[PDB]
């Protein structure tokens, strides 16, 4: 209940929210059904439209109009945004050639440039080019400001998770909003778009931009709006707020449009009906920019034009039904659409087995338009597992399709032609970023980037200190004219040992054999230089990674590779090696197939042993540096050391073998040599961060040898391919993957065929930022290049998507 007896007289869109049961007058009062009786009357005038006409000029102030053209309106700060235009012979902003804004040009009283966030729902990246002829204002912004060809949302590519990520720089797994619809099992409640649950503050984690602002002395406009409030009043309210006196005027503002998403669902991404929604948006933009020119703020304010996601062609008849795969279709709840999420209908059930549910859903029709995963097995770049609100069973749906439970749900719950929510790397989901203002750069294109990064930047524009988030602060410095944040490499925590020869063959009882006995001052002095690291600057191109936690490890040099070997985990943390274009693939000689040699630099006590592997019929082994790419038959023995060996399921070895034997050489040819760093990853609790010694859930049977949950490689080369990797002057180029270490190849439906038909496809799906691997390993790469640190942060955030050219 609320006594709505109070009044909004002079409180129209007040900024401090008063508490029940007195009536509110802010842009959220509607959604809580708690407005004062006169709110509609006083605060939402509509009379005479939103534009001045000639006859309206100089007029007599009438408080009933929606906006004014009366002489005193500039003073009152409430003119129609075109007042200067029709009444004062002034041109529109869109018509002025754009002048570089070399310094802020702000009126007396503005202690800092304000920031306006203009967010547009469902604004697909390719709109900027395709709809350009009917969006001149937005095309002005793009072309004079700083733009990216596209910006990448988070997964799921849905509205709530994506808007809240903009405001926090957090993955949904961390912020709490993992879907538009969610079930929390500790709350036993459901978050849906309709209804009032989504209002309880308990769903919303992280610290959003406006709280960050308040907590540090910067006042904020309120971000959310109410659906019935038209866009014109939304603009005029933002300009009114900007006319407030210095001590009350917010410094950060938000605008939001339901379009073009609302139509995209109706007409599809490119339906001819779409031109109007776009025309509208552009007009709204024009109205902000004209309004800011009226207030002398158009060369003072920084504007961010940003979308939350894109839009794909989707229709009813492209629905896949679980009822055609399952029998007990009724002992499951499904969260449907462009992503599936499954749980037991009741926890009263002990007969409920996910293993059989997954199997029932795996590669079961040749045509299949989805794929089941357990959430811990989803690609790590999706960062979609570490939250109780994410159900164990996830369905990745194909672009252009839906998953539903039964058919009844689709005709009784065709009307739509567009949707969104697919994998964040799918082209049609990409969205927009343009930045315009004094602090942004002038006529500047920047590379595509992930939206989790904007929070840091928006804090920079405000002089705020960003709350702990998932961006990599400094990775977007190249967007800005001048930045308050000069980033610095983290400090090495653990320094390495450099062990020489300290053990004799006979001290090792490891159960390994090797045919290596057949045995010169000139070529003995030589390989000594290899074990001290005389070819280290060939295989360690960017300096050694740093270890950012306390642990005991040894560096190990060889002719063809070099490693950081963990006495704790009994295997290397990283292994680094350069393969030049000219290098050639040889095969493992018949005699050395089962060769495993002790490493006389490392004690028997801190070594793996062949015995345990023999005893464990589930587990086999692999090597980090591949023997196939040894530079000489002699150097090859180096690859068989007990300290280059890692545990690997037979099924994984297939994957690994073909990566090592075929793809490395291929990349080396296409890229002009590559530098490869490879290693294990342990993330048993799937939080995207390295596990500690005492969080290991799986050892090789009868040993203290941990089993990785994943395998990574980082493949680097010269961005200019005419330069070999090992002699690169300028910028670098990189691609990486985090491969799940799994005992079967159920993920690949063509897996019984030749590796050449399915392995590279899997690797692609599990593409990765170097930054993701840093979280998962606790290492820090690229410590010694010729490149600026900011450039190196940009590079560690890059993700190679394997999607073709945006637009067509
Ligand atoms: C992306 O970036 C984030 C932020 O930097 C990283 O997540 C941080 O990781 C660390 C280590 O795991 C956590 O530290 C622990 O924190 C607790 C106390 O923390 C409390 O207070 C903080 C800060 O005020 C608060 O954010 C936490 O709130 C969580 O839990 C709420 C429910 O109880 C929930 O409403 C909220 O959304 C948030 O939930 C998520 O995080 C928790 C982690 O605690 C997780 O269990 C849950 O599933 C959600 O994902 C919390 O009450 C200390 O006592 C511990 O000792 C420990 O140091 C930070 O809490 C955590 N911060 C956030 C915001 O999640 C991610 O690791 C990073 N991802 C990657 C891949 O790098
Ligand atoms: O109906 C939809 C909607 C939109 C599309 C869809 N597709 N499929 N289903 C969809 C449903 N909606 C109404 C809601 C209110 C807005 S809001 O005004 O609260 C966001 C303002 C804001 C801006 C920033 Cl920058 C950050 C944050 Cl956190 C919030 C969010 C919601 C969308
Ligand atoms: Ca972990
Ligand atoms: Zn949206
Ligand atoms: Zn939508």
């Amino acid at each position: 209940w609320t006594a709505t007896s109070g009044s909004c007289k002079g409180r129209c869109f007040e900024l401090q929210e008063v508490g029940p049961p007195d009536c509110r007058c802010d842009n959220l009062c509607k959604s809580y059904s708690s407005c004062c009786h006169d709110f509609d009357e006083l605060c939402l005038k509509t009379a005479r439209g939103w534009e001045c006409t000639k006859d309206r000029c100089g007029e007599v102030r009438n408080e009933e109009n929606a906006c004014h053209c009366s002489e005193d309106c500039l003073s009152r700060g409430d003119c129609c945004t075109n007042y200067q235009v029709v009444c004062k012979g002034e041109s529109h902003w869109v018509d002025d050639d754009c002048e570089e804004i070399k310094v802020p040009e702000c009126p007396a009283g503005f202690v800092r440039p304000p920031l306006i966030i203009f967010s547009v729902d469902g604004f697909r990246a390719s709109y900027m080019k395709k709809g350009s002829k009917v969006m001149p204002n937005i095309e002005k912004l793009r072309s004079c400001g700083t733009h990216a060809p596209y910006m990448r949302p988070v997964y799921p590519t849905k509205t709530f998770p994506n808007l809240y990520t903009l405001a926090t720089g957090l993955y949904p797994e961390s912020h709490g909003i993992v879907g538009n619809s969610m079930y929390d099992p500790v709350f036993d409640a459901s978050f849906h778009l309709r209804g009032r649950e989504k209002f309880n503050h308990r769903w919303w984690g992280g610290q959003p931009l406006w709280i960050t602002a308040t907590k540090q002395g910067v006042r904020a406009g309120t971000f959310f709006w109410s659906v019935s409030i038209p866009h014109e009043r939304r603009i005029l309210t933002i300009l009114q707020w900007l006319s407030l006196p210095d001590n009350e005027r917010p410094s950060v503002y938000a605008f939001y449009s339901e379009q073009p998403d609302f139509s995209g669902h109706k007409y599809g991404p490119f339906g001819p009906e779409m031109t109007n929604p776009l025309r509208e948006i552009d007009k709204t933009v024009g109205q902000l920019m004209d309004g800011l020119k009226q207030l002398r703020l158009h060369r003072c304010v920084n504007v961010i034009f940003v979308g939350d996601h894109g839009m794909e062609d989707v229709t009813c008849d492209r629905t896949e039904f679980l009822s055609n795969y399952l029998t007990n279709v009724d002992d499951i709840t499904l969260v449907p659409g462009t992503l599936g999420r499954i749980r037991a209908k009741s926890i009263n059930n002990s007969k409920y087995d996910p293993k059989t549910i997954i199997a029932a859903l795996t590669c079961k029709k040749p045509d299949q338009h989805f794929k089941p995963y357990m959430k811990q097995h989803l690609p790590k770049r999706l960062h979609y597992a570490n939250n109780r609100r994410i159900e164990d069973i996830h369905l990745l749906v194909d672009r252009r399709w839906h998953v539903a439970r039964k058919p009844l749900d689709v005709y009784k719950k065709c009307f739509f032609q567009g949707d969104h929510g697919f994998d964040n790397k799918v082209n049609s989901m990409q969205t927009v970023f343009v930045g315009y203002g004094p602090t942004f750069k002038y006529r500047t294109k920047v590379p595509p980037f992930e939206n989790i990064e904007l929070y840091n930047v928006m804090c920079d524009l405000l002089g705020l200190k960003p709350a702990p988030n998932n961006g990599t602060h400094g990775s977007l410095n190249h967007l800005l004219r001048t930045n308050t944040f000069r980033p610095t490499m983290p400090d090495e925590v653990s320094r390495p040992n450099y062990p020489g020869i300290m053990y004799l063959q006979s001290e090792f009882d490891l159960g390994c054999t090797c045919d290596d006995k057949v045995e010169n001052k000139l070529e003995e002095l030589n390989k000594r230089l290899h074990t001290k690291g005389s070819t280290k600057e060939r295989h360690l191109l960017y300096g050694r990674p740093a270890v950012l936690y306390r642990t005991s490890y040894d560096i190990l040099y060889h002719t063809d590779f070099e490693s950081g070997y963990s006495e704790i985990f009994l295997m290397p943390l990283w292994t680094s090696y350069t393969i030049s274009k000219q290098a050639e693939v040889s095969s493992i000689p018949e005699h050395l197939t089962n060769c495993v040699r002790p490493d006389v630099r490392v004690s028997p006590g801190f070594s793996q042993n062949c015995l345990a592997y023999k005893n464990d019929k589930q587990m086999s082994y692999g090597f980090l540096f591949p023997p196939y790419l040894s530079s000489s038959p002699e150097a090859k023995y180096d690859a068989f050391l007990v300290t280059n060996m890692v545990p690997m399921y037979p099924a994984f070895k297939r994957v690994w073998a073909y990566f090592q034997r075929v793809l490395v050489k291929k990349y080396a040819s296409e890229r002009n040599g590559v530098n490869v760093i490879s290693g294990p990853i342990f993330d048993y609790n799937y939080d995207g961060l390295r596990d500690t010694e005492d969080e290991i859930k799986q050892y090789v049977e009868g040993s203290s040898i941990p089993v990785p949950t994943h395998y990574y490689s980082i493949i680097t080369s010269c961005l200019d391919f005419t330069q070999p990797a090992d002699k690169c002057d300028g910028p670098l180029s990189v691609s990486s993957f985090i491969l799940p270490h799994r005992p079967d190849n159920d993920e690949s439906c063509n897996s019984s065929e030749d590796e050449s038909k399915w392995v590279e496809e899997l690797m692609k799906m599990h593409t990765a930022r170097v930054r993701d691997i840093e979280h998962l390993t606790g290492l820090d790469f690229y410590r010694k290049t010729s490149r600026s640190y900011s450039e190196i942060l940009t590079l560690k955030t890059y993700l190679h998507t394997y999607e073709s050219e945006i637009g067509g």
